[PDB]
């Protein structure tokens, strides 16, 4: 029993950090096969970050100006080229810890681990997902940038975000693999909006089947709903429209506890218009939207990897 | 900016964990150098774990009755010894993946990270503290005995607990690597209370100067306490006294902030007696304790390990 905000195991890509430097900016990097790759700002000087010209700058930059360290061992680069918002170079030496990997695109709602690492080391990992409005929700500082997120399916290693900036209240934006921005973001440092965040709906309700499955039932009432006098009560709370997709993936957790998603529904409906009376649900005092259905079936089941 | 619950990278940690089988029962160990060390209650039926004789059943145990297995690979067992409550599996084969390590007997109020581990196998990785009932709050099903929590300094994996047994409410119980309890507890399957818990008050203090630096601010009031009448406030709320150590080890956050401990005490003691109104201090209507202030400034300052 209990119920943890848990991350993957973060070996296999501890192994693949280094460091790259350009001058005077030091981010971190991905060093997969003979290819390191890294946000495109390491190019920029602080003024050139407020309108830069990438291309203009690369143009100027040769093979020998990326200083490229693995731990202690310089990695010598031998080509360069910008992918969208990325920097790849490519190396002299093979990477013998490249593990099995994949370049994913995640959708809103979905979770991943962060690896947040310094100067090409690792500090910390931790979990969080894509929110609707598309940053995330993360702990990053200066020299954070060319860290990634990840997801572990039993040997492959799923890479799907690489860190970039920090917008308005510590939420923050960045890549896939292959350098296109989630959301309506570039990478210059002039004003940009992000679009308001929701409540990922689905989410929640996976976290009300962990908290039974857990023994807290205490939100659990006799009635049910339909899908869409539910979805007229939680759009008022600024939660997501609940999907026919979304009940289905619920599916697992429904037959594990015998409770419909439709009475789950009833019971989150209940919680939005009353509140939680100062009682805690799996000693959060707050809905939680941060655990996929998957995540609840991964931890409450005990998936395992490597 | 952002602050999230962070485990250490956990890498050094996975190339030691292996999976100990001796007739029906399944856990994991700790490969270290030619040794595993693994929870003794490996050598119980589901019957003998009421009221077990460890030696009467060690006795009975040959070194081929362990199969240990990392990876595919079965590690021969050369020899078998109990110290307190953990097995020593002495095998043929030094793990080549040995990290520079110590054993360490953790403190009440200190944290650490637990890679969650089933079939010799990780799962995930989280953060949690020693409770002052020598309890921990974590996340564990049938099969997690022997996932290990650790803390890393730059090189070095300080190895601190050893998953046992479960209590009441989804609280978890282990041992230090030398097989000793933390708290009252033997591994038995019989009642055995827990003290009651109390807060970590210098865990709740360290969490409000992160509030501060990531410009989490309206807690903080125009007042000063003493150490005394903070302390005779706080123990009505069930918060362990707050001593001069506690006051010396907050020095590195009240130098950042400007914010002296006694002034936050003040701001502490107004958040208790008055409640939050509904407000939020770095996303949680709840005071956080599972920060040391060491986790704060690391995560604050981005301490890196390797
Ligand atoms: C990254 O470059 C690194 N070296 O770590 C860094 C990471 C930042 C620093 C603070 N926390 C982080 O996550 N990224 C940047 O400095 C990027 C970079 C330049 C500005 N920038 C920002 O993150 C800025 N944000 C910003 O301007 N936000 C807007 C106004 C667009 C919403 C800032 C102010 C430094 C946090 C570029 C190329 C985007
Ligand atoms: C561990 O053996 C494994 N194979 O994973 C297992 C881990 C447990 C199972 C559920 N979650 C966990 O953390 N440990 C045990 O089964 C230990 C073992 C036998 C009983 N036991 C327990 O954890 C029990 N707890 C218990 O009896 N609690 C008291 C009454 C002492 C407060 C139980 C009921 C199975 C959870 C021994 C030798 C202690
Ligand atoms: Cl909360």
């Amino acid at each position: 029993s209990g119920f943890r905000k848990m991350a993957f195991p973060s070996g296999k890509v501890e192994g693949c950090m280094v460091q790259v430097t350009c001058g005077t900016t030091t981010l971190n990097g991905l060093w997969l096969d003979d290819v390191v790759y890294c946000p495109r700002h390491v190019i920029c000087t602080s003024e050139d970050m407020l309108n830069p010209n990438y291309e203009d700058l690369l143009i100027r930059k040769s093979n020998h100006n990326f200083l490229v360290q693995a731990g202690n061992v310089q990695l010598r680069v031998i080509g360069h080229s910008m992918q969208n918002c990325v920097l790849k170079l490519k190396v002299d030496t093979a990477n013998p810890k490249t593990p099995k990997y994949k370049f994913v695109r995640i959708q809103p709602g979905q979770t991943f681990s962060v690896l947040a690492c310094y100067n090409g080391s690792p500090s910390g990992v931790y979990q969080c997902a894509m929110r609707p409005n598309f940053t995330i929700k993360g702990s990053f500082l200066n020299g954070s940038c060319g860290s990634v997120g990840f997801n572990i399916d039993y040997d492959c290693v799923s890479f799907c975000y690489m860190h970039h900036m920090e917008l308005p209240t510590g939420v923050h934006a960045g890549t896939d693999l292959e350098g296109n921005f989630y959301g309506p973001f570039v990478d210059r440092q002039t004003a940009q909006a992000a679009g308001t965040d929701t409540t990922i709906t689905v989410n929640v309700l996976a976290w009300l089947y962990a908290a039974v499955i857990n023994g807290d039932r205490w939100f659990l009432n006799r009635f049910t709903t339909t899908l869409n006098d539910f979805n007229l009560v939680a759009m008022k709370y600024n939660y997501e429209p609940l999907t026919q997709d979304h009940v289905d993936i619920l599916g697992p957790l429904s037959a594990q506890t015998g409770i419909a998603v439709l009475d789950m529904c009833a019971s989150l409906k209940e919680l939005l218009q009353n509140g939680m009376n100062g009682r805690t649900i799996l000693g959060s005092a707050l809905l939680e939207d941060e655990f996929t259905p998957f995540d609840v079936v991964r931890q409450c089941s005990g998936v395992t990897f490597q």
